[PDB]
């Protein structure tokens, strides 16, 4: 029957190995691009076409998402997201006033060394504290002054490890839209796309310009089943069934 | 004489080996261009032109309809529609508050593993229960919390298969419009496009984007005929006969 | 967690050889592309795709700073910003009058030779002058006239200089950044992308159009660690934990 | 320190040879744009890479005037402008009626033969008169008509000649900006860019469209000092000192 | 607690730098207002709104008096006022 | 002091060439407005504001009579006013 179709569809993912759901989405985009390459043979008096050889089909795939997620990045790498690791990160404190015996206080837990920067630019490198305050040299900087200090902080949280030699793993997908009835203002049927075995492609550019909200994207290419030989699939159901 | 031509066409269209009148349409577009190899034999004291040969003659398509039909996607695949046929795919529930003991329960008939969500983004997968209840563990979640679930189950509707080595088969086209008579405002002639042989190109892909209405395109192109050698034919046929 | 990012990326900077932490920031850009080659191994009784070679791994960067520092393009060669070093420049002054007996006075300390510019645009490059009050040709002006002159002066400021021979060292980066909580517009997480080594590339252009704001941009890339073999880290540390 | 950047720059020139200070401008743009090629070595049990061939560095400027000034173009052939050179340039008379006698009379000073041209458009040569009074052809016009003149006459002034030989000579360069302090809104530093070798960059152009303001475009291809290597530098001197 | 407003505002002022109290008045009308942006994030199977994006909060003043008063005008441009000067 | 200004303007022109007080008047209105834009650099973790640019200073003049002269006109184009012409 026909049907307007109009929103976008549901995307999910589950890797062959394991049967990790890796994700529900509420995506913005998806695309089954096809590709076939075709010449035509020639022959007979007056150069005429008599046939059109067809040979090397391919699929493409496509999403795009409105939140980040880090299991996105995930699969394309063939990763695991180990939980509750210690890292280092940097960490910055202003405004450190400097007392009159040319002495300021951190407030932190530095565990590298504390570099200090002026209203000029100018540097200093010192050693890490055991006690908690730092003594200025007096060319740095004077008394009622002020102070920047950068230093290495350690946290707990997650963690990904993108590494050179690993590659990705082989997939599964499946996208669920509507389409109306062109009399009725109703919903009729609910389309997917099953694409058996899939090979996620490692392109992607996470550019965090200044007030924009980043839209993830991920590409896949699909290959052949070995045992059905079915690259694509899709299927329609009545909502009166 | 004389005529305006203003508006799109209705394309029908098929197929040489059953006789499956494949289409009828209410489209946006229709095209027929054309193209030709020229050489421009040059010879003899001086360059001069002698002669210039025509070798060769390529007739294409394309057709945009504003309405989804699984027929147009048929075509270009080869693969015949199957009808009521078992499947299997994705669904989800959503809101599930914990009982008292660490046990939920769902509403459906999973016929997958099931998947579990927490409120922060961890995962628990456990195999299908007979009574439909199911034991949450301490840690992923306690009392009075919310989860969600993933699963697999089995519909029933229709169904293609794109296949990496079934390709299309050769059809028929014709399009048809109406042409006005300049001078009375009123309507003269109905204009025909015929077309005897004619291979549809795999060479398509749908767009999912939110608020956009989908827009399949579909690309053809037509061979010469071995009867009487005609690519196309055109046909004009006023309402006064 | 799904969350949402919105805000650009604090960046930090450090030479692996000395300790130097070059750089913190307030950005307009930040971006890590990934690049990977694709083969599409085939073969069979159609043109099957069988698997895909995956070879060759990079990764790029980009940050596109709003302030102007000259750390930045002290990155950019390698060499480093020597500090109170004199250095030649050219200065002008401007409404030279011609005293009666057809002589001049400066107002500076020519270290080269003076070349004054009359209201036609001709040239007359004088030695430099001890006593400081120049003589004039009567034919280049008279009594009463305006001229212009330029000359050469010493200063002192800081000195970078960009060699033909001397390449880049290494570096770590990080980026830090916000997302938002889609239930509760709380902060949730802080993400962090570590690059443990990279290499500074040399392209960047300044333009300095008239009416606009100069916003540099530095282009890395990403290498190996000797140690690790990770290319690139993501963290997500959530601000509960 | 951090500064923020506004307004174009003051560029300076000057011939390496004889010391003539070819500019003091008001521009519109300016650049200093850099190049390197790179080239990747491979091999091994995975396409890894090994090493890295940098084989270059190129630097180019290019600066955009808001007035005219002939020196520019002299820069890009290296020609000398000769002042007081006698020329010979078209000159065209308008609205000379024709007596009742069938003859006309000049009020210039022709060198060439005279060309006539009527309210038709024909044409009428006739040889330089020695009182400068004519006689046109009774079938080019009559008594009462309106014919205009074009012939050569000589003048004064400054020339310059682009040959097919000549090239050019090795320059001196400078910019110079100011920057701003982004904390107490006053000005800080300013900026210099040195150039210690240049050689103009024959690619030039002049569209002269109606209603225009022309600005003229300069390029040029920075190379190494010889003493000490230096393709350019860069000075921050601060007003406080 | 409840409260009607029906009298004008008086208004103050003081500069930060040297603070010199430029300002009273009997004024006629006083105004400080806001304005904030969205965006309106959408996606989903029904393109529904799922987040809001604000990324200002600009707040500006307006203030009219009915005696005219020299002090004002050299506030906007920042002149000090001479006084005593010769003039033609 | 505080002073309430009741009446309009008397208006005085001068050409800078030759200088001709070239009108004087009893008229109706008068203005003297300015213009300047802003640009407002922005960036950081919070799109906040970072630096405000100052970019112009334009000011604009309007004066209105209530009697007509042709003197003017004749400031507008700058066209001497001949006298004593034969005229159709």
């Amino acid at each position: 029957m026909k049907t307007v179709i109009q929103d976008t569809a549901d995307v999910y993912f589950k890797r062959k190995s394991d049967g990790k759901l890796v994700f529900t989405a509420e995506a913005q985009t998806a695309s089954f691009s096809q590709a076939i390459s075709e010449e035509k043979l020639r022959g007979g008096i007056g150069n005429k076409p008599l046939y059109i050889l067809k040979s090397e089909k391919e699929i493409n795939l496509t999403v795009k998402n409105a939140f980040f997620d880090l299991e996105w990045l995930a699969m394309t790498q063939g990763e695991t997201i180990q939980e509750e690791t210690k890292v280092k990160v940097f960490d910055r404190e202003h405004g450190l006033i400097v007392d009159d015996t040319n002495k300021v206080t951190l407030k932190g837990k530095p565990v590298s060394d504390v570099t200090f920067y002026n209203k000029k630019g100018l540097t200093y490198k010192i050693a890490v504290s055991t006690d908690g305050t730092y003594t200025i040299p007096t060319a740095f900087a004077a008394a009622k002054d002020k102070l920047t200090a950068v230093y290495q902080i350690e946290k707990v949280g997650r963690r990904l490890a993108i590494k050179a030699s690993k590659f990705s793993e082989r997939y599964e997908v499946e996208y669920r839209t509507i389409a109306y009835n062109p009399d009725t203002e109703e919903v009729y049927s609910d389309i997917y796309i099953q694409f058996p075995n899939v090979s996620p492609s490692g392109e992607f550019e996470m550019s965090l310009e200044n007030g924009n909200a980043l839209a993830p994207e991920i590409k896949f290419e699909a290959l052949a089943d070995t045992d059905t030989d079915e690259m694509a699939v899709v299927i329609e159901a009545s909502r009166d069934e």
